[PDB]
């Protein structure tokens, strides 16, 4: 079973943890793996060759912190190391779900895709609902005073505070609760990599919870975002015969009653029987006129092609 391990950011100093950063940034991805590369990578490592790449003090650190366990003869680490958009995060392993602990933790299966989507504005205060492992604060945390991130998952919490302190981050902070109840006041931006998919109206598991996590944040987004702000999503979108995602969406919004403006981003879609279909998408509120539109933008086959767009 992956995803119940204990993380405490709490037992190590900010400097430790910030070195232990400046340690992943070196080598996490590099063509010439490390010690702490492999370490992150899943392979067991001599503590004397970690020991001299990240010292005595690092060592302890990632034994304090949770990033490793002394086996005997090995240590090893329950987490897998990322370097993505001038960030270094942790997160669980990529497993099938049948293995998965109620706290997993998103392995960025889309994070790295949802950043390109992301906007380059910046701002005062940003949420980032559902913040798994943290990947989404972490990037925007240079151009926002503030950053929240919030997630009912505990564990979740605790590797985002992690993840904020091996990047060096003052203005990031995290929050345990359900949906915006811990997040007080407006938020200028706001991002929710959503916990849909396959499941359709019923509640499955905290990554796949039902479109009524959808429709929860999209009934509390007028009243949490700042005027002129935005909000950025990614959702699984099911269109039922006479009974399409968009209509619901807009009633949850008060889309029209708001003057918001909304846009869907399509990219993938599945007919399903009875003629409705499935989608996955990207669906921003931006400043522009009222009303909702509906594009097809196939990003994910781009994104496979080539990133960088
Ligand atoms: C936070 N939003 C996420 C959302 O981005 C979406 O992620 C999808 C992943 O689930 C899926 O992974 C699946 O195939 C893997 C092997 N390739 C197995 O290892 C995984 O266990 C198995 N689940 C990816 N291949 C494609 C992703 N689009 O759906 C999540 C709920 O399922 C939801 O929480
Ligand atoms: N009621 C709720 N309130 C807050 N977060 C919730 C929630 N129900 C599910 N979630 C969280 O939504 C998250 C979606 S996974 C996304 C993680 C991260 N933002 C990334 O992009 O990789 C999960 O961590 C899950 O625990
Ligand atoms: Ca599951």
């Amino acid at each position: 079973i992956v995803g119940g391990s204990t993380i405490q950011p709490e037992r190590v100093d900010a400097a430790a943890l910030r070195q232990l950063g400046d340690a992943m940034r070196k080598v996490v991805g590099s063509a010439d793996p490390t010690p702490l590369a492999d370490l992150l990578s899943g392979t067991p490592v001599d503590p004397d060759e970690l020991t001299r790449e990240v010292g005595a003090d690092g060592r302890q650190a990632l034994l304090d912190s949770g990033m490793a366990v002394d086996d005997g003869t090995t240590f090893s680490s329950p987490l897998r190391g990322h370097q993505l958009h001038g960030v270094v995060v942790l997160s669980d392993p990529d497993v099938e779900e049948e293995v998965q602990h109620r706290w997993y933790v998103d392995p960025l299966w889309e994070a790295d895709l949802l950043i390109r989507l992301m906007l380059r504005r910046g701002g005062a205060r940003a949420l980032d609902m559902g913040c798994g492992s943290g990947v989404l604060s972490l990037v925007l945390a240079d151009r926002y005073e503030s950053v929240l991130g919030v997630d009912v998952n505990p564990r979740a919490v605790a590797l985002s505070r992690l993840n904020a302190a091996l990047n060096g981050l003052t203005n990031v902070t995290f929050r345990e609760g359900d949906m915006f109840e811990p997040a007080e006041g407006r938020f200028s931006r706001i991002v929710f990599n959503s916990p849909t998919n396959e499941e359709g109206n019923e509640f499955v598991d905290l990554l796949e919870a039902g479109e009524p996590i959808l429709e929860t944040f999209f009934r509390n987004v007028p009243r949490k975002l700042e005027s002129g702000g935005i909000v950025e999503v990614n959702l699984a979108m099911n269109d039922y015969p006479g009974d399409p995602f968009r209509e619901r969406l807009a009633d949850w919004l008060g889309l029209t009653e708001n003057g918001l403006r909304v846009q869907i981003f399509t990219s993938q879609r599945r007919a399903t029987e009875s003629g409705g279909e499935w989608k996955r998408g990207w669906l921003v509120v931006a400043p522009g006129p009222v009303g909702l539109t509906e594009v097809e933008w196939p990003y994910h086959d781009r994104y496979r092609r080539d990133p960088d767009a």
